[PDB]
């Protein structure tokens, strides 16, 4: 019983994490097997940080411009290549301590622990969701980009998110593995916003299920309605859409507990015209929406 | 920027987790040295679960009675001892990835993070503290015994946690690594309940000022109180003393932010008589005691390990 918010173990990951200067700037780099991987940005200029060429930058840099170090060893970098928003340097030792690994890019709504890093050295896990906005609410200070999100279901380590940059609202963007950002951000000082947040409806049903499972039945109805009543009510609270995908998706838990979700979302519309009225969902005065329904069974079953 | 409920790195505790198996029963096993720790209770069977004889339960195992695993590798028992509620199992090998390490009790407020596991394996990580009932609010399923709660202060792991048991209402009740109980719980299968909680009041200032520090304002306000009319407003709704030394211990906070530990006991004490006006701190709606003022700094600031 009970239900917390809840990250991978992440000792797979902290022996991934490195240093990596180049010139006056230091960030994390990730080791895998003789390659680390880390924002390109590292190699960015303070005088201009608005509009950088990466390719002009990076051809200008020699291998002996990198300095990587692991713990106290420095790794000599060999070879240096881009892929897209992400730096990728060959180093001479590949990593004794390179897990069982995959990349994998995740879609909003999607949890993954965050190991936060600064100077290569782990300081804290902890767990986010990739916001509909394809933001992350994460904890990040100067210094923590390149480091990475990621999933450990079974001993494969899927790596999802490496922290680029924090947005003025003190929201963060980062890319996956691949360098590709998520969202329509850009690695350069220039005015970019976060689109308009929204709730990750079939989120807060997972959630809501959790409730159930672990004895909360204050919220339950005698009512049900249909996806599109659902939806309309739901956008007018900035939730969104609830797809046919996410009904399907809810199946499990819904045959696990015997409410309907359409049931649940008639609790849900109630939640949402009420509020809690002092009252609490498994330790909440608000609709948690960073569970997905994954976490929830895995969580609450094993 | 950003505030989130954050546990230590868990990979030196993944490295001393292995699972112990007394007959039928499996759970957790935290292997230091050459020593595993584990719960006494793994060595009771279902009619001794009422009213258990540790000590006659005990005398009567052998070492090859206790299957210790370690990955997929079996280890080999030499020995066994029991201190208090815990058990310790003599291996015939120190575990090479002991971290450094001590074994710490913590009191009420305090947190820690813990790593749940399953058949010696963890599963997650999360942060929680110990309630002033002596309780944990933890996530734990059937076989989680063993699994440990743990700080990092500096290069040590301070481990104060062992997990035992979980009370009817869903909270759970464990041990330090000395295996005395955290509160007045015992290991039998007897009517036990956790007693009436309270706010952790430190820790809610800690996390106001964690709030102001990341631009949440809008809860402060021009007032200042005394400690004694605080005490008496806290005592009103169920939160715990703001002793001096909470005073103290809040002072760097204070300093950093500009809002004196009175100042913030004052908005603190607007928010119990009046609510938050619909409003959200740090992403919650309610006040937040899982964050103590050393959590906050340590956040704050980005201390690594
Ligand atoms: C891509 C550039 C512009 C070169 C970049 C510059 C700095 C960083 N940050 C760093 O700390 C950092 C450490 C090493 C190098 O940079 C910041 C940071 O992001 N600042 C604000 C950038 C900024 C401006 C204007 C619109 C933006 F969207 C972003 C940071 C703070 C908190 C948490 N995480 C990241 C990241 C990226
Ligand atoms: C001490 C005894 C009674 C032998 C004990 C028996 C079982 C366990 N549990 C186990 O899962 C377990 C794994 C291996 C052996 O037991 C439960 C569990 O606690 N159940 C309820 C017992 C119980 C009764 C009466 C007052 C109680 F406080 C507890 C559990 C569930 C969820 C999370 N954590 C623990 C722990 C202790
Ligand atoms: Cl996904």
């Amino acid at each position: 019983s009970g239900f917390r918010k809840m990250a991978f173990p992440s000792g797979k990951v902290e022996g991934c994490m490195v240093q990596v200067t180049c010139g006056t700037t230091t960030l994390n780099g990730l080791w895998l097997d003789d390659v680390v991987y880390c924002p390109r940005h590292v190699i960015c200029t303070s005088e201009d940080m608005l509009n950088p060429n990466y390719e002009d930058l990076l051809i200008r840099k020699s291998n002996h411009n990198f300095l990587v170090q692991a713990g106290n060893v420095q790794l000599r970098v060999i070879g240096h290549s881009m892929q897209n928003c992400v730096l990728k340097l060959k180093v001479d030792t590949a990593n004794p301590k390179t897990p069982k690994y995959k990349f994998v890019r995740i879609q909003p709504g999607q949890t993954f622990s965050v190991l936060a890093c600064y100077n290569g050295s782990p300081s804290g896990v902890y767990q986010c969701a990739m916001r509909p906005n394809f933001t992350i609410k994460g904890s990040f200070l100067n210094g923590s980009c390149g480091s990475v999100g990621f999933n450990i279901d079974y001993d494969c380590v899927s790596f999802c998110y490496m922290h680029h940059m924090e947005l003025p609202t003190g929201v963060h963007a980062g890319t996956d593995l691949e360098g590709n950002f998520y969202g329509p951000f850009v690695d350069r000082q220039t005015a970019q916003a976060a689109g308009t947040d929204t709730t990750i409806t079939v989120n807060v049903l997972a959630w809501l299920y959790a409730a159930v499972i672990n004895g909360d039945r204050w919220f339950l109805n005698r009512f049900t309605t249909t996806l599109n009543d659902f939806n309309l009510v739901a956008m007018k609270y900035n939730y969104e859409p609830l797809t046919q995908d996410h009904v399907d998706i809810l199946g499990p838990l819904s045959a696990q507990t015997g409410i309907a979700v359409l049931d649940m979302c008639a609790s849900l519309k109630e939640l949402l015209q009420n509020g809690m009225n002092g009252r609490t969902i498994l330790g909440s005065a608000l609709l948690e929406d960073e569970f997905t329904p994954f976490d929830v069974v895995r969580q609450c079953s094993g």
